[PDB]
């Protein structure tokens, strides 16, 4: 519960440790609320305190003018630190919103698989689905067996953006069912993921709006989707989280 | 995929039979989108062929016009059964919406125990959170080890509205921590669910209003949320899909 006021004196008294520990297991949403009451030096500052697996959570939470100033000022590694540890779809949501000579150097601090991830989820239309999506999924193979599966879940969670629903794709990673989480603590261990399988599932396209989006999400009452090209191949998945805001970005718009 | 010309001629042959076969594994969108193409009496009674577990959810989906008409003519039994099997906000929502008689003749048709449910939730005011939620949350002790916790998940997961997060409560039942599945996967079996708590969570109040509920969901973006009383016990959650129909039925009414 630190104010604007205790860490502004922090800072007048170059308290770096005791900021640093006063930041501590604070919700990146109170580090957002800290910063944005903050003026831009401090803000800045702040910022830099934090450790980069806070700090890439709480940017994504900041307001625009926040965001763009903070880019303004963070050095180059900074930005490449935080361009590296951001989720892709929260990283495209960065590159679409800044100007374009901005989001063109942002671009060259990118890994080369950074750069043909984030170049391709750009590629996808304005407004669109797959400039929402996520390709940090976790999939398994309907011939592994769930003891298996579990395996690759536990070895992959953390470093995904959720695994409450898990997808089972065919050798060409086309999509073949989702399943929740549940199905495999529930199943036998020495069971095939296809004997947890229904084979039938919704999928959103890329190329779809962001609203049809939220027109699928309410209509089957899922908490995330996945997404699949042309030819079935699933590219990557929506959450609803991230839905909500596209719901009521668009309400606004309506008025 | 089938459709509402081939029910009408299936009825009109009083092919029952293969009316209920070519219902199975419809997902329950779909059954409510035919259900509402047709006229009130095939609707009715295409309603009716559904098996009690399918009917419950179809029930949920379908426009007030359509359910109204749909109460106006079920009989008593089939109510009765409709209203045990309605998911406890789903069945609440159903309550503030119809006319009083109505309601309270549906009040007679249940058991002591659920009308002790409706009534109760009914009690919260219109437009708050305690009317938007469900009791049927998983919870479990902080002096459980992770493999019994995961016995308990295991027994309850499907009677109950999502295990996607798992509740702590002590033997006041009162809130102690939110915990992902996950969690309790990656946790060693032998652990104590106090191993894997952190101590924080967000909760909303019964008392709070449907929008807060929009507010701090978008805000920490979770997919579930518990609602507790003023001394801090866990009376229900909320979910994401519930949340999003409210964002835009707020949404509109602001249009
Ligand atoms: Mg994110
Ligand atoms: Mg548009
Ligand atoms: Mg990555
Ligand atoms: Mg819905
Ligand atoms: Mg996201
Ligand atoms: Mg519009
Ligand atoms: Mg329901
Ligand atoms: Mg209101
Ligand atoms: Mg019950
Ligand atoms: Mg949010
Ligand atoms: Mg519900
Ligand atoms: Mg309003």
């Amino acid at each position: 519960m630190l104010t604007d006021t205790q860490v502004k004196e922090l800072i007048s008294q170059r308290r770096w440790a005791d900021i640093r520990r006063a930041l501590v297991d604070e919700p990146p949403p109170h580090l957002a609320d800290l910063l944005f009451s903050l003026e831009t030096r401090e803000m800045v500052l702040v910022f830099r305190c934090l450790p980069r697996e806070v700090s890439s959570e709480v940017f994504a939470l900041l307001g625009k003018g926040d965001r763009n100033a903070l880019i303004e000022a963070l050095t180059d590694e900074e930005t490449r630190h935080l361009l590296a540890d951001l989720d892709p779809d929260d990283r495209t949501d960065l590159l679409q919103e800044l100007p374009g000579e901005v989001t063109q150097r942002l671009l060259n601090l990118l890994s080369p698989a950074d750069l043909k991830e984030a170049r391709q989820l750009l590629g996808y239309p304005e407004d669109s689905v797959g400039r929402l999506m996520t390709p940090d999924y976790v999939a398994v193979r309907p011939g592994w067996t769930v003891a298996q599966a579990l395996d690759h879940i536990r070895r992959r969670g953390t470093d995904s953006e959720t695994i409450n629903i898990i997808y089972v794709t065919d050798d060409r990673w086309k999509l073949l069912d989702a399943l929740e989480l549940g199905a495999f603590i529930l199943a036998d261990p020495d069971a095939a993921v296809r004997d947890i399988m229904k084979g039938s599932f919704v999928a959103l396209s890329a190329f779809d709006d962001r609203e049809e989006a939220v027109r699928v999400m309410q209509r089957y009452d899922l908490f995330v989707l996945p997404v699949v090209d042309s030819t079935g191949v699933l590219v990557g998945i929506v959450t609803a989280d991230d839905i909500l805001d596209v719901a009521q970005e668009e309400a606004t718009e309506d008025f």
